[PDB]
């Protein structure tokens, strides 16, 4: 029941751009998109939280043809539309410094998707995992901390917690347990789906709490730039006493580096009652309550 290799890079899935859309903002750093494809023709399906492949044409330096990519999917099983028949990805594209061979490189696998057309056909993959998964239980709470791309499996479950259409589309799942994202970009326009994040939250402000930690607009106790890591010390409290609760799951999504400051937060917090965050964390892994994929 979890949907996982329908298509292998042996004979993947070609499937369809329909659209591709900027996400950030004027004023804000980067370039992220959200592309949109057609699955209509094959038979991939997937659920909340799992990842896909891409293959991007071309060769490597070495004249050897391109691996893929993964990338978390960041539709609901439905697609964006609530139709069954499309997949939505979150992308970023890769580019670094001028002291990296003389100047600017970019990224293979995330320039070709961030600047693909509609229309053009994709190499698809997948669906891949079972880390990041959504308990079917709608008492749950969730606790999401997502820094830049890593809002793409975070935006599954909330959409399928929160959106109408996906309310009205799955009836054994009503979500009436709390929330709560904490969010880490480096300004106000790259707050990635800032418009329908804030929705919900306006609809629903007993069961989903949003709080943002936006580095370049932001300064922490010490006078640093302000990082997730910043406000999960912050309320290092709270998280510790939501995490306790038998029902309570957290998700922790994006680059690498960025787990040993949410558990040098918790384990502050933890101490305070005799109990040794690593080891309490540890058999939170082996219970399933404890979902981390950063990359
Ligand atoms: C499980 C998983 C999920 C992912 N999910 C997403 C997602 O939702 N959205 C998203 O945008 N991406 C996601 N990615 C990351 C994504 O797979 C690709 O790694 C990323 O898009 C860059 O690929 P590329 O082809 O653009 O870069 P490549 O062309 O392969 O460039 C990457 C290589 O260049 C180097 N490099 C990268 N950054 C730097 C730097 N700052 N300084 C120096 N060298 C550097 C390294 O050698 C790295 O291997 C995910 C990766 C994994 C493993």
């Amino acid at each position: 029941d979890v949907p996982v290799n329908l298509y292998r890079p042996n004979a993947p899935f070609i499937g369809k751009v329909i659209s591709n859309e900027p996400l950030v903002k004027e004023g804000g750093i980067g370039i992220v998109q959200h592309i949109k494809f057609d699955l209509t023709g094959g038979n991939l399906k997937y659920i909340e939280g799992q990842s896909i492949g891409i293959i991007p044409p071309g060769v490597d330096k070495n004249g050897k043809p391109e691996k893929l990519r993964l990338y978390s999917i960041a539709s609901t099983r439905h697609g964006d539309d609530v139709d069954d028949k499309t997949i939505s990805l979150c992308v970023r594209q890769l580019e670094y410094k001028h002291p990296e061979s003389g100047e600017t490189v970019y990224g293979v696998c995330s320039t070709y998707l961030t600047h693909i057309e509609p229309g053009s056909e994709v190499k698809i993959t997948g669906p891949v995992g079972k880390e990041m998964l959504l308990p079917d239980d709608p008492e749950a709470n969730v606790i999401m901390l997502a820094g830049g791309t890593g809002i793409a499996p975070m935006r599954t479950y909330l959409w399928r917690m929160f959106k109408d259409a996906e309310r009205a589309a799955n009836p054994e799942y009503q979500f009436k347990g709390f929330s709560w994202l904490v969010f880490g970009v480096p300004t106000t326009p790259n707050i990635l789906y800032k418009e329908e994040l804030e929705e919900i939250q306006q609809k629903y402000p007993d069961n989903f709490r949003l709080t943002y930690a936006i580095s370049r607009e932001q300064k922490n106790p010490q006078g640093g730039r302000m990082y997730i890591q910043d406000r999960v010390a912050e309320h290092a409290d709270q998280l510790w006493q939501l995490i306790k609760n038998q029902k309570t799951h957290t998700y922790i999504c994006g680059l690498r580096g960025m787990e040993e400051g949410i558990d040098a937060a918790l384990s502050a917090a933890a101490a305070k009652e005799g109990v040794t965050w690593s080891d309490y964390q540890k058999d939170l892994k082996k219970a399933g309550r404890w979902h981390v994929e950063t990359y």
